[PDB]
């Protein structure tokens, strides 16, 4: 039978809180595990997401000096690499978001503002989420041009901590490209193809999403550059991917979907997409076979 899937944007209310990883619960190994203040703050952000319902303006938060400084360091360091490492489509959009949404070393952009900016640009919107959802639920959000986004900030003790993703990853890694029409269309189609799809189908779509939206590379003027959100928000993997150390292959769904998605370590191989339009076309051909 066909598993339950949202039929309208408000139906996301029925899966947005199905958090399987991260969230308010911090493990003993977490940088802020022994920080009482941080623990309560994470519960706060988690509650804002759990209580959120479609149609609500996303609760705005007055970030602390510590959170702003942590964001500043992450933003400062990554921005030093973008000019020479990021794909032109990213470089064209980050400045846009920054101007209209307040991306500054001393100011964390509010999700509601980013959501409204995206709504007018590509129809994409943001929904705050406590933690990571299942691939099926997260992808179902894309079908309605909704990107579930974390709102909390990594612990200040280690601004370069990536094991657990946070709002910096969302704002710097995922958001800019959602302002690009072709990228937004590509993302929505992955979501639409996943609705009510089989487990095997969702797994394959999730993998293609992983090697494009999350860790995709482009080749511009013969130079390898990154567009994957996981690369754009990670200093270490950002450099690793563009070094001759990593294996690189052309994006090809039938093959790319066979690749295992790694966590904790660098990917065994990164895939290069010719353009967002071409990646979209390749996925159309692929989905017709699954
Ligand atoms: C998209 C792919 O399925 C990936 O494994 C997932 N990413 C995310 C997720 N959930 C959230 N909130 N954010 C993500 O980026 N669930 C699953
Ligand atoms: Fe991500």
């Amino acid at each position: 039978s066909v598993p339950w899937f949202p039929k309208k944007i408000s139906d996301l209310d029925h899966c947005a809180n199905r958090v399987l990883m991260y969230g308010s619960e911090l493990d003993a190994d977490h940088p802020g595990f022994k920080d009482n203040v941080y623990r309560k703050r994470r519960k706060y952000f988690a509650d804002l997401a759990m209580n959120y319902k479609h149609g609500d303006p996303i609760p705005k938060v007055e970030f602390t000096e510590e959170e702003i400084k942590t964001w500043g360091t992450v933003f400062r360091e990554l921005n030093k690499l973008y000019p020479t490492h990021a794909c032109r489509e990213y470089l064209k959009n980050l400045p846009l978001l920054s101007k209209y949404c307040g991306y500054r070393e001393d100011n964390i952009p509010q999700l509601e503002d980013v959501s409204n900016f995206l709504k007018e640009r590509t129809g994409f919107s943001i929904r705050p989420v406590a933690g990571y959802l299942s691939p099926r639920d997260f992808l179902s959000g894309l079908a309605f041009r909704v990107f579930h986004c974390t709102q909390y900030v990594r612990h200040s003790s280690d601004p370069f901590y990536t094991p657990e993703p946070d709002t910096c990853h969302e704002l710097l890694g995922h958001v800019p490209l959602l302002a690009e029409p072709s990228f937004a269309q590509f993302s929505q189609e992955i979501g639409l193809a996943s609705l009510g799809a089989s487990e095997e189908a969702v797994q394959k779509l999730a993998t293609c999403y992983f090697f494009t939206v999350e860790f995709g590379l482009c080749k511009q003027d013969g130079q390898l550059r990154v567009f994957g959100a996981g690369l754009l928000s990670s200093i270490s993997e950002l450099k690793h991917a563009l070094s001759g150390h990593a294996k690189v292959k052309p994006f090809d769904p039938k093959i790319t979907c066979k690749q295992e998605c790694l966590i904790t370590t660098f990917q065994d191989v990164y895939f290069v997409s010719e353009s967002f339009e071409d990646a979209k076309e390749k996925m159309r051909e692929f989905t017709k076979t699954i």
